[PDB]
């Protein structure tokens, strides 16, 4: 077909079968692709109440119709499965090259079922698929796993894999691809580990079918020109990476410090993208077909070269732990990529532990055997905790599954900066009202990128809003939630929003898939359908709307100092308005009229 390949790879690890199925084009179009196609597939094939580490969970790797097409940022794909860290839907995105090889191999999506009786890996070369013994790879870090597979797979194969953390079912385990790219949050890597799946190698020799090659080329050249002319997409991101945000968020007084105890630090420029570019940066590391190139390639203190850190990583191993050692952040990022864990949950769990120590919940005797401290700014101890958390060594075992469970153990849940048990990232919502809505209602838990209200409230895209204001924020958050669901579903990068809007996405989709398949209104409505489908999945999984909240600190403790001094998030007023503008009930339940309007009639009367 055009855009979509038309084929799905179903792999049952108990029966050790690899079978081809025809893609349901109607469903793939109705849910756009990638995210939406994966969630609908999972919802249709599992009971959401199941334990996410049970063999009955499904591990889905899905691409979008634009994944692999000659358009800007077409290297994106997603992992969809029940998320074991949160109990919610798991929707984790990754770039690099792996997903493009899968699409060039003729597959739009892989559904992995059940569990292998021993560690295995999947080897794909176009339509050739084999399950093989992975006993000699089990236990190896991402880089070594990749090098070992390169010795026994076809040249040019890309590697997707879990590290030791995923093998041990850590709830902060990530899915790694291309050595340093990752579908990281939700503990999705532990689902792969629960299936005894160590890796999937993929080589694709095909091309993505285009309905109109020359039109696609004309549309692509136009969008790239806009991105290259945009100050952020054309200059800031390529030069400083996402790390460009350090000084921006800090100057607005919404950069979390010491586990959100503060919101501003006069040391932030030591870990800025400007400092990184002037020192350890070797070069950009752009994903497939990407003119932005925000990817970082850096030099570790020992001279080793490797993928560099993103903004959220610079924050969680820097300001959040009271550390301002940039070399150390580069090392921590490498260690998280090698062990296969989400940087954000890792650093913010260490930050929660440092606060529990600050407040006397953790005693010196409990960590003496580890020979590490939990003192703010102790960079060496912070780095040392990573390995101990991954392998459950000494006190590290209490941090292996995240801050929410760690703080519950000490009877101090108030020190876990999480929503649905997932750690909130590097933006203090007390000074960003619309963005705080995203954190509270995000279907995948505490997360900023499924609703980056940072764009309009701080960066001025597509317009500048007053971040302290309340009027209009609920509706704006809904729009960003639905637009992000479209971009995730297409197989493109969210950073295209630095220059592009809905019509640009319609232009690229129609040029690739077929003239007039979607219009700006129908496509955004599809994003609303996808977000609402995720909500129904969470309701079926037992995730009540009462889990739409923020830590008490962010609702009651005014920011103590800085440009946002005095502010708290006003969720009490914004959440009901968010449900209302979504067409949901006061208990956050999609109404019968809303389900009919979104084409979700099969779910009427069930919630
Ligand atoms: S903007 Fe960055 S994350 Fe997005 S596709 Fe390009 S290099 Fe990758
Ligand atoms: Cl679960």
């Amino acid at each position: 077909m055009y855009g979509y390949d038309g084929k799905v790879l179903r792999i049952n690890l108990k029966e050790r079968t690899c079978k081809s199925e025809n893609l349901d084009l109607d469903k793939a179009k109705k849910f756009i692709g990638c995210r939406g196609l994966g969630v609908k597939t999972l919802f249709d094939e599992i009971d959401p109440k199941i334990d996410a580490l049970s063999p009955e969970n499904k591990f889905i790797i899905v691409t979008g119709p634009l994944t692999g097409a000659p358009v800007p940022t077409s290297g994106r794909f997603m992992v969809v499965t029940k998320a074991p860290l949160t109990g919610t839907i798991g929707i984790s995105n990754s770039g690099g090259k792996w997903g493009v090889d899968l699409k060039k191999a003729g597959w739009d999506m892989i559904i992995v079922e059940d569990k292998a009786d021993s560690p295995v890996y999947i080897e794909i070369v176009d339509d050739k698929v084999e399950i093989k013994d992975a006993s000699q790879l089990w236990g190896k870090v991402t880089s070594e796993t990749t090098k070992e597979l390169e010795k026994i797979t076809e040249n040019k194969s890309k590697v997707l894999c879990i590290g030791p953390a995923g093998e041990r079912l850590s709830l902060m385990a990530a899915v790694m691809n291309d050595v340093d790219r990752t579908a990281a949050r939700g503990g999705v890597g532990a689902v792969m580990g629960s299936k005894n799946l160590k890796a999937i190698t993929v080589k694709g020799t095909g091309k993505i079918a285009l309905a109109d090659k020359e039109k696609v080329k004309k549309v692509s050249v136009e969008k790239i020109t806009t991105l290259k002319n945009d100050p952020v997409a054309g200059q800031g991101m390529p030069t400083y990476g996402t790390a460009i945000l350090v000084n921006i968020i800090n100057e607005n007084g919404v950069h979390p410090v010491k586990n959100f105890q503060e919101s501003y630090t006069n040391q932030a420029d030591k870990i800025s993208g400007e400092t990184l570019t002037a020192n350890q940066l070797v070069r950009k590391n752009p994903c497939y077909s990407c003119p932005i190139g925000c990817g970082r390639w850096v030099r570790l203190k020992d001279g080793t070269e490797c993928g560099g850190p993103e903004y959220e990583t610079l924050w969680c191993f820097g300001s959040d732990c009271g550390s301002y050692d940039l070399d150390a952040i580069n090392e921590a990022n490498m260690l998280c990529n090698e062990y296969g864990i989400d940087t954000i949950t890792c650093g913010a769990t260490i930050a929660a532990a440092m606060e529990l120590y600050q407040r006397g919940y953790i005693k010196d005797e409990e960590i003496a055997g580890d020979n590490l401290s939990l003192k703010w700014g102790d960079t060496e101890s912070m780095i040392g905790w990573i390995k101990r958390m991954v392998y459950s060594e000494g006190f590290g075992a209490k941090m292996t599954n995240g801050s929410y469970r760690l703080c519950e153990g000490y009877g101090a849940p108030e020190y876990s900066m999480t929503v649905k048990k997932q750690e909130i990232p590097a933006y203090d919502p007390r000074g960003i009202q619309g963005h705080g809505i995203t954190y509270a209602v995000n279907n995948r838990g505490g997360c900023h990128i499924k609703g980056y209200m940072i764009n309009p409230e701080i960066l001025g895209y597509p317009e500048k809003l007053d971040r302290f204001a309340l009027d209009g924020k609920a509706a704006y958050a809904k729009l960003f939630h639905d637009l992000t669901a479209v971009i995730d579903s297409l197989g493109l990068c969210i950073f295209t929003t630095f220059g592009l809007g809905i019509q640009d996405y319609v232009d690229m989709y129609n040029a690739v898939v077929g003239e007039s398949t979607y219009d700006a209104d129908s496509l955004l409505e599809a994003g609303d359908r996808i977000w609402t489908l995720e909500k129904l999945f969470n309701l079926a999984a037992g995730i009540d709307s009462s889990q739409d909240t923020l830590p008490k600190r962010l609702l009651e403790e005014p920011i103590p100092d800085g440009p946002s001094k005095g502010e708290v998030h006003r969720l009490d007023v914004l959440l009901p308005e968010y449900y209302s503008v979504r067409g949901w009930s006061k208990e956050g339940i999609p109404t019968e009229e809303t389900l009919k309007k979104l084409g979700l009639d099969e779910y009427i009367g069930k919630f």
